[PDB]
DNA sequence: ATTATGACGCT
DNA sequence: AGCGTCATA
């Protein structure tokens, strides 16, 4: 009763660019602006492999990991944008410039955890409390929220989309009590406020759309802000996870969309989050291990405490290539190029790092992968890397490299290379 | 022949 | 350290 922990002391926000990669395609050329429109890397095999897609084209079918050519079949109007090719490879340096401009942006607002290419998450919890203080207890207008759904309203005792958006928000707004600083649902409501506030300076200060969510965990927000996309925000409530959690299927929550999911579905026999309740935490733990157990225990009820990491800068830098089927690197000088080719592009990311970032990697990471595994990597090794220098680096990365190789002669490589990749790690200041 | 990443957990 | 899992454009 007094006693059992809500996890409602937080207000955490996930903001997801919508579309981002697209979106940065259609702020450089306005003829891709409100058009069917997908961004593609490499052309030669089937078109290229689509990675980003307008909503438009989405009305189409077009996803994600189509390929171009199969995408054209379903949309045969469908406009592409091409990744960048330098040094032989893909480069995403527009994304990742771009990505900075939306998390500096972010970071006015509230310390920021970036958590991908497009997200990050805020713990406004300490602004809420300050908007709180100077609101004086007088109450939030609909106004303020002109983008915001209510997860779970209206409900209880209109057609259009936009009409139900305002009446589970005026059901919310009326219901709430602005008297008491201290109430969890007036806190989320509040840093909603906020958050409509953030997405409208990414909109104004970069011309990116984004959608939001707003709840009192990581999971809870990043659950959110799927559910109105596009160019929406949504907020999720303590009190609106029961119902919500009562048909959502275990894969949908981060973390479990994968092995570990799929085994809470074997094991328990269940299909949806909330079914989750009816286990003991010792009897999660059980199954799933003592961590994974608690975790499942708690988020199952709504709680998480897995904080917002003041991080806005990625921890390491990597450059990869695949070179599928035919393709396979099977010769030493192949080999030596597609190294250095990498090995230029991490120099010179790595020296822009240096520069604005003030820090510099120590670690440098290889890792290929050999035709007919099985894995995304077949081996790992690591050296130092004591100078921001591509032939070094590469010199480097072949040495410890070297030995994989299981050809008699030399000059060959067997078993072929199907991906090489470099990476740099271990930041310290400088 | 989805590819190019990036973080965290296990032992 | 090296491997595995999960995630996202
Ligand atoms: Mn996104
Ligand atoms: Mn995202
Ligand atoms: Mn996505």
């Amino acid at each position: 009763g007094p006693h059992m922990a809500t996890g409602q002391d937080r207000v955490v926000a996930l903001v997801d660019m919508d579309c981002f990669f697209v979106q940065v395609e259609q702020r450089q050329n306005p003829h891709l602006r409100n058009k069917p429109c997908a961004v593609v890397q490499y052309k030669s095999w089937k078109g290229g492999g689509i990675i980003a897609v307008s909503y438009e084209a989405r009305a189409f079918g077009v996803t994600r990991s189509m390929w171009a050519d199969d995408a054209k079949k379903l949309c045969p109007d469908l406009l592409l944008a091409q990744v960048r090719e330098s040094r032989g490879k893909a480069n995403l340096t527009k994304y990742r410039e771009a990505s900075v401009e939306v998390m500096e942006i972010m970071s006015r607002f509230a310390v920021i955890e970036r958590a991908s290419i497009d997200e990050a998450y805020v713990d406004l919890t300490s602004a809420v409390q300050e908007r709180l203080q100077k609101l004086q207890g007088q109450p939030i207008s609909a106004d303020l929220l002109p983008s915001t759904y209510i997860e779970g309203l209206p409900q209880g005792p209109t057609v259009q989309k936009e009409g139900m958006r305002k009446q589970g928000l005026f059901q919310w707004l009326d219901s709430l009590q602005i008297d008491n600083l201290t109430s969890p649902d007036l806190q989320l409501t509040v840093g909603a406020v906020i958050v409509e506030e953030m997405r409208a300076a990414i909109e104004r200060e970069t011309g990116f759309q984004c959608s939001a969510g707003i709840s009192h965990n990581k999971v809870l927000a990043k659950l959110a802000c799927g559910l109105n996309k596009p160019n929406r925000q949504t907020l999720v409530s303590h009190g609106s996870v029961p119902q919500l959690f009562s048909q959502m299927p275990i894969r949908k929550i981060r973390s479990l969309g994968g092995k570990l999911g799929a085994s809470v579905i074997e094991i328990l026999g269940i299909e949806y989050m909330g079914e989750l309740t009816q286990f003991t935490e010792s009897q999660l733990q059980s199954h799933f291990g003592e961590k994974n157990g608690s975790w499942l225990y708690a988020m199952c009820r709504g709680i998480e405490h897995d904080p917002v990491k003041p991080r806005q800068l990625p921890k390491t830098i990597g450059c990869s290539k695949n070179f599928p089927g035919k393709t396979a690197l099977a010769t030493r000088e192949q080999v030596q190029w597609w190294l250095l080719q990498l090995a230029q592009e991490l120099e010179e990311r790595l020296t822009k790092d240096r520069n604005d970032n003030d820090r510099v990697a120590t670690q440098l990471v290889v890792s290929i992968r050999v035709q007919g595994d099985k894995r995304l990597s077949s081996l790992r090794r690591c050296c130092a890397l004591t100078r921001y220098d591509a032939h070094k680096m590469s010199h480097d990365a072949f040495t410890v490299i070297k030995n994989c190789n299981t050809s008699g002669i030399q000059t060959e490589w067997s078993p072929p290379l199907t991906m090489l990749f470099l990476c740099a790690t271990k930041f310290s200041a400088s």
